[PDB]
């Protein structure tokens, strides 16, 4: 139903999804002078050394690497967070040129792409409690710039050819996450929603500062992917982010000054 065309894109999702136009919606703009540096912020606590990654797959809206969440194998906790929250997903939203692609925008600056690490609060006991819930999903944002070849994320660029069109899946076994990360984790955080429908208003966001770099060449291999299913028409996948909603009634908060 939804997408990101002109007929089915971010602009008419609020028919199906009244959400849309909540008073948490995500992504926003990030005005770093107005942002708060909050001294009682916690440092991040991201342990993804026995992160079991199991499969990669196109969903016609983006690819998207599953891990096993059965337990507490890769989580995030610290930070603005007040629990434990597991690795289920990272998926990204690129755009068709390098000026474009970021859902979240520093200062009005897009990037060329983000990464996005959703977990789920433990203490509901499975994903679907979770998206019921205010605290429910902690996701953690990280800007792609281009410039130099991101080693870790080789693999995953490597295994797009198998996965083209809509509904193919990979094996993606013995991934590690961990190379997707900036050195620094200071970062921004404020609460908002998903930012594809179902739009649900349970994500605690944690943007990183610091963006990791990728090369050109391994952008470009993203938007050769499709939003179609295999004997349809092709439809090149880019463009898949959603514009900065209005930050209403909420702050965001710094972990650095
Ligand atoms: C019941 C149910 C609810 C929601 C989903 C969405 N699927 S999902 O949670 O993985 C995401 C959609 C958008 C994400 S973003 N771009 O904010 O990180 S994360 C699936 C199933
Ligand atoms: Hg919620
Ligand atoms: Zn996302």
């Amino acid at each position: 139903h939804w997408g990101y065309g002109k007929h089915n894109g971010p602009e008419h999702w609020h028919k199906d999804f009244p959400i849309a136009k909540g008073e948490r919606q995500s992504p926003v703009d990030i005005d770093t002078h107005t942002a708060k540096y909050d001294p009682s912020l916690k440092p991040l606590s991201v342990s993804y050394d026995q992160a079991t990654s199991l499969r990669i797959l196109n969903n016609g809206h983006a690819f998207n690497v599953e891990f096993d969440d059965s337990q507490d194998k890769a989580v995030l906790k610290g930070g603005p967070l007040d629990g434990t929250y597991r690795l289920i997903q990272f998926h990204f939203h690129w755009g068709s040129l390098d000026g474009q692609g970021s859902e979240h925008t520093v200062d009005k600056k897009k990037y060329a792409a983000e990464l996005h690490l959703v977990h789920w609060n433990t203490k509901y006991g499975d994903f679907g409690k979770a998206v019921q819930q205010p605290d429910g999903l902690a996701v953690l944002g990280i800007f792609l710039k281009v410039g130099s070849a991101k080693p870790g994320l080789q693999k995953v660029v490597d295994v797009l050819d198998s996965i083209k069109t809509k509904g193919k899946s990979a094996d993606f076994t013995n991934f590690d996450p961990r190379g997707l990360l900036p050195e620094s984790l200071d970062y921004w955080t404020y609460p908002g929603s998903l930012t594809t429908p179902p739009l649900l208003e349970c994500v605690t966001w944690i943007v990183l500062k610091e963006p990791i770099s990728v090369s050109s060449e391994q952008v470009l291999k993203f938007r050769k992917l499709n939003f179609n299913g295999e004997g349809e028409p092709e439809e090149l996948m880019v463009d898949n982010w959603r514009p900065a909603q209005p930050l209403k009634n909420r702050q965001i908060k710094a972990s650095f000054k």
